């Protein structure tokens, strides 16, 4: 069981806690979509 974090959601750079996909910027600290 675990909680993961939405898209635009409050997160830092150094304890970016955001699901799977997802990246945290430090600029505007939030969850954004990311693919490679």
């Amino acid at each position: 069981s675990e909680d993961c974090l939405g898209a635009f959601s409050r997160c830092s750079p150094k304890n970016d806690k955001c699901c799977p996909n997802y990246k945290c910027s430090s600029k505007d600290l939030w969850c954004k979509y990311k693919i490679w």
